[PDB]
């Protein structure tokens, strides 16, 4: 509830930086998101607006518990080192 509070001040930045798809195929293999989570986040529209593309995903793992979300953090440190710092302050 206090840790996501790292990532939802945050969440305008991480939902339209990220690309959902580079980082789903880590998510899925941490067994944090499964093939379904990411369905849907792969099968939603392309839309003329980026802002909201990662979204989903980010409400999707805000049901995924602590795992979910120390996991996120590596994907972002993992692929998006600025967001990363973003979120951890650093």
């Amino acid at each position: 509830a206090a840790l996501w509070d790292n990532v939802e001040c945050n969440r305008h930045m991480l939902s339209r930086y990220i690309n959902p798809a580079k980082l789903t195929p880590y998510l899925r293999q941490c067994k944090v998101i499964d093939e379904q989570d990411e369905d849907e986040v792969l099968n939603a529209p392309m839309l003329p607006s980026k802002i909201n593309r990662a979204g989903r995903l980010l409400d999707i793992l805000h049901t995924k518990g602590q795992r979910g979300y120390v996991v996120f953090l590596e994907s972002l440190e993992f692929y998006y080192p600025e967001l990363y710092k973003l979120v951890t302050g650093k």
